[PDB]
């Protein structure tokens, strides 16, 4: 339990779609939105074309995104991670997919772990993910700064993006 100590993302690893481990201190210096995704949830769409339009825009000036499926919520996310890679590729996406990870638990990722206990991390109701497509928005220290709700379309996220962003 070394994530419990840890005081950044960059702290972490965890293998991407295709099996190589990330070793995430190669997002010093970015600005990150970090989610949760799946393939199966009505709002799939919104939230992977939006995404995809932020990193359009934004890639730039330093913008990252790391998605990370997760089948705890409805089962919405039963495929494979090939099976995953193809669908995200069908939105376009170019960020960072990431293999398929619980989110709550004590067999949550530990990088999900640590976020849900930042001061800037937890929920309206408490800490647990409560289903698809929670965004973390994450400093260029790797520090928590915002979290926004299954809801919160990822658009929500760019006026907190840094003023000259």
């Amino acid at each position: 339990d070394d994530w419990r100590c840890a005081r950044s993302m960059h702290e972490f690893s965890a293998k991407d779609i295709d099996g190589h481990m990330v070793n995430l201190d190669k997002y010093r210096g970015f600005v990150c939105i970090v989610t949760n995704v799946a393939s199966q949830c009505g709002k799939t769409e919104v939230n992977y074309t939006q995404l995809v339009d932020l990193h359009a825009r934004y890639a730039e000036c330093g913008l990252r995104i790391l998605a990370f499926p997760c089948n705890q919520f409805g089962k919405q996310e039963p495929g494979s991670n090939e099976e995953i890679k193809e669908f995200a590729a069908g939105y376009n996406v170019k960020f960072d997919m990431f293999s398929k990870i619980c989110v709550n638990g004590d067999d949550a990722h530990p990088l999900w772990k640590w976020m849900k206990i930042q001061p800037k991390g937890k929920g309206i109701l408490g800490n647990a993910i409560k289903w698809n497509f929670t965004k973390f928005l994450i400093d260029k220290n790797g520090c928590v700064v915002k979290r926004y709700g299954p809801m919160e379309e990822p658009l929500v996220i760019e006026k907190d993006l840094p003023h000259y962003f």
